[PDB]
């Protein structure tokens, strides 16, 4: 219904994440995240908060988030160009089934979704993923929702980065 | 003995496993050849799980721009790198590695254009103490076109509250 | 001499006095790149329309050129033969062709700063003038880096100037 | 026509080739000494053999060769790197012409031509230059003399280097 009564499963080990790279978001909110891969990265060596990082790679592109974990099954991001925090849950994580990785993730603006994260590494057929979704949908701010993968920029000769 | 002196001649150990390089992220790349490797972190990726070659990739990070190169193993105990960008090829190789020490994990890496240096990346986690890695860097230095290479973290951009991006 | 834009600026001999002292060493440089280093002048190729002369610096396998040539306050303008990027510098002192051999000390600057300093000859290193400019340089800011480039250098297999 | 019957012409003093520098070779045999120029050093002053140096310069890799006259008009290398001896002879020398410098150099094994350096500092317009590449592309293994000077790298701003 709200998106501050979504789903807040427990964030997963980072290992279960690193096992789960690269992914790829079939479903996003604004249009920052079409066509992009998503990285995990364990805390550098010599960080004292010893933060993991979120890569989210389009093309030659990159935005980066350093996250921890937070109350209520949340992970607060910051962002490591502009140092903008935010308060992100997952709907759901099915991460590293005999058919691979989805999980979504969200961010709120009170009632309504401000940003949506669905990543997968099965192009897209984790039943979960599409339940999840339509959920979403139907919240407030979640018509914005679309499939992220389409008329992306042609590859030349490696998988997953272009 | 005496130190090679064209780059065909440099050392090559042993690609190690990409776990190690796993472990190892992410790095920093202390000496580079060209200035486009300056400021930049190194982190290894997996192959996606649906990639039939099974290449993994390497993703140098600077700042807001990344530059990705899959890659697969060569002859030689080369790594071939296809650019994602572009699709060019190169064939690099390990002077040498030291990676997952009590002291953290140092490498350098190379690519010729013959006998001279093409591009240089030497990575660490330990911020620069690994005495194998000034030794191997005085080594390449002095290859054809090896005076190019340079300390390569001086005067990067701020950070805002991440470690090792900014 | 207190600091590197106030350093000395020699005349830049003519090229022929270069050419007669070839080939010269580094007996002091700042960096690291010039260590175990051998200096060839070379005249500029007959079809060449600007006939700016060459400098070599030579390092077993290794070779850096730059072309050069005069500009104002007599500087040396080296263009990178590689980059393309230029770099202005001065000669402190020049001795070429002595009934002792040739010296010279020259200098680039990054402002007050030495950027880089060559102190090159053919007489392993007995020009006192030699020894009196590098203690000069030496107390320039970044000549603190300045230092003998000739100790632990490879070893020969029969020429005596190139290895 | 074997290699060790072609000519073998005076070597010029020393002072001929130094007016000539830098010199470019037209015509070469193996492919190390494509795309490369020519410079000739006087001895060390402190050198007691006082033997002159050849330099080969292919972008920012040297190979050095002091040299010094033997019999049958040849010239002794000794590369600087390496130890390795080689004897030399000039097809012709033709330096310091109204039209500039060229010459023909050769190396033998046995009735083989193992290298050949064929340098000028007019663009390949001797008279002489063009006779001689007939006469030693017909030698055994003569048939590899190749032109040199086809897609060379770019230059940056200097004539003769790069
Ligand atoms: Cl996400
Ligand atoms: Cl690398
Ligand atoms: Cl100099
Ligand atoms: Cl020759």
């Amino acid at each position: 219904m709200t998106c501050d009564k979504l789903p807040k499963v427990p964030v997963p080990p980072l290992e279960e994440f690193i096992k789960s790279n690269p992914l790829q978001f079939a479903y996003v909110l604004t249009d920052t995240f079409d066509c992009t891969t998503r990285v995990y990265v364990q805390p550098a060596r010599l960080s004292p908060n010893q933060a993991a990082t979120a890569l989210d790679i389009r093309g030659s592109r990159i935005i980066t988030n350093d996250f921890v974990g937070g109350p209520n099954n949340s992970a607060i991001l910051n962002n490591c160009t502009t140092g903008e925090k935010a308060t992100w849950y997952f709907q759901y994580t099915n991460l590293n089934t005999p058919n691979g990785s989805s999980y979504c993730a969200y961010t709120c603006n009170g009632e309504e979704i401000a940003e949506y994260k669905c990543a997968n590494n099965n192009n897209g057929t984790d039943p979960l993923q599409k339940q999840a979704v339509e959920v979403a949908k139907k919240v407030p701010n979640g018509d914005k929702i679309h499939y992220a993968l389409d008329n992306c920029p042609e590859h030349h000769g490696c998988f997953a980065f272009y």
